[PDB]
C-alpha cells in the first residue's frame, strides 16, 4: 500500500526547499533511508493524484526515481522518495563542470534513456523531462523523476501552453502549440536534455524569451553544438528535434543507437 502513515516517518535533516514546499532527509519505518517532500496546500490536485496511486505505485526501473508512497494523515501532505545522496543532475554538472570525461556524459544520456524507454513501454509520458528533473544517486547514477507531475499541477501559468512559466525551451512543436504531449514529445525533451548534459548544465536558449524560443524553432533553429558532444552524438541530439513526432526515434531506438556509440 502507497499510504504511508505519519507514525512510519521520522523527518532527520532538512535537505533544501523544493518549488512545492521543503525536501527532507528522513528515515521510513521499516525500510529505507528516504527524501520526503513536504506539498503546499493548493499546488496539486491531491484527489487526482491519489486516485492513479495503484496503478502508477507499480512502475519500477532501475533507472526511475522510486516514489515510495504518500503521508497523507494531514495537510500538507508528504511524498516519499528513494534518497539520491548527489542532488538533481542540474546543479550536479554545473559544480563538477570541467570534471566530466565525454564517456561520463554519454553515459548520464544512456541512464535517462533507459529510464525513458521503461516509460515509453508502460504507455507513461514524462512531459516535462529535463536535467533539473533528473536526480544522482549511489556511483553517479542518473535516475528519471516527477514523471507524468504537471497533469496535478495547480499553477496555469506553468501547465498551459500559452501560460507565462510554460517550460517551452524542452517543448517540441506540437506540445507548445498544441499541448500535444506523447512518448515522441517526450524524444524531443530528451534532446535538450542530452544537450544540458554535453553543455554540463548550461541553461538552453538563454538569450530568449518563450516567444523567440517558439519563432526560432517553427523557422529551423536548433541548440548549437556542445563542444563535449562528438558530431555522432549531436546527430541523435537533431533526430529529437525533428519537427514531424513521426520522423523522431522511439526511445527504445535512442537506446539501442546511444549504447552502439557507448560501446564503441
Ligand atoms: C504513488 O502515487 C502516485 C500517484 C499518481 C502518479 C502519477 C504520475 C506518476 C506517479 N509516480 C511518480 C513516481 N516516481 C517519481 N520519482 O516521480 C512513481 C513511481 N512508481 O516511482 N509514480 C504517480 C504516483
Ligand atoms: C533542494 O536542495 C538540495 C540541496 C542539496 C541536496 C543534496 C543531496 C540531495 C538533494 N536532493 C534530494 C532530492 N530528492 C531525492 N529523491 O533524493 C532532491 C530533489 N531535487 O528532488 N534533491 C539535495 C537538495
Amino acid at each position: 500500500k502507497w499510504v504511508i502513515d505519519p507514525s512510519e516517518l521520522t523527518f532527520v535533516q532538512e535537505i533544501g526547499s523544493g518549488q512545492f514546499g521543503l525536501v527532507h532527509l528522513g528515515y521510513w519505518l521499516n525500510k529505507d533511508k528516504v527524501a520526503i517532500k513536504t506539498i503546499r496546500e493548493g499546488a496539486m490536485s491531491e484527489e487526482d493524484f491519489i486516485e492513479e496511486a495503484e496503478v502508477m505505485m507499480k512502475l519500477s526501473h532501475p533507472k526511475l526515481v522510486q516514489l515510495y508512497g504518500v503521508c497523507l494523515e494531514q495537510a500538507p501532505i508528504c511524498l516519499v522518495f528513494e534518497f539520491m545522496e548527489h542532488g538533481c543532475l542540474s546543479d550536479y554538472l554545473r559544480t563538477q563542470r570541467g570534471l566530466f570525461a565525454a564517456e561520463t556524459l554519454l553515459g548520464m544520456c544512456l541512464d535517462v534513456c533507459e529510464g525513458m524507454a521503461y516509460l515509453e513501454e508502460a504507455c507513461v509520458i514524462h512531459r516535462d523531462l529535463a536535467a533539473r528533473n533528473c536526480l544522482v544517486g549511489e556511483n553517479q547514477v542518473i535516475k528519471v523523476s516527477d514523471f507524468g507531475m504537471t497533469r496535478f499541477v495547480l499553477d496555469d501559468q506553468y501547465t498551459s501552453s500559452t501560460g507565462t512559466k510554460f517550460p517551452v525551451k524542452w517543448a517540441s512543436p506540437e506540445v507548445f502549440s498544441f499541448s500535444r504531449y506523447s512518448s515522441k514529445s517526450d524524444v524531443w525533451s530528451f534532446g535538450v536534455l542530452m544537450w544540458e548534459v554535453f553543455s554540463e548544465g548550461k541553461i538552453p536558449y538563454e538569450n530568449r524569451s518563450n516567444s523567440e524560443v517558439v519563432e526560432d524553432i517553427s523557422t529551423g533553429f536548433r541548440l548549437y553544438k556542445p563542444r563535449l558532444a562528438s558530431t555522432h552524438v549531436y546527430q541523435i541530439m537533431n533526430h529529437c528535434w525533428r519537427e514531424r513526432p513521426e520522423d523522431r526515434p522511439a526511445f527504445s531506438r535512442l537506446l539501442r543507437q546511444l549504447a552502439e556509440i557507448a560501446e564503441s
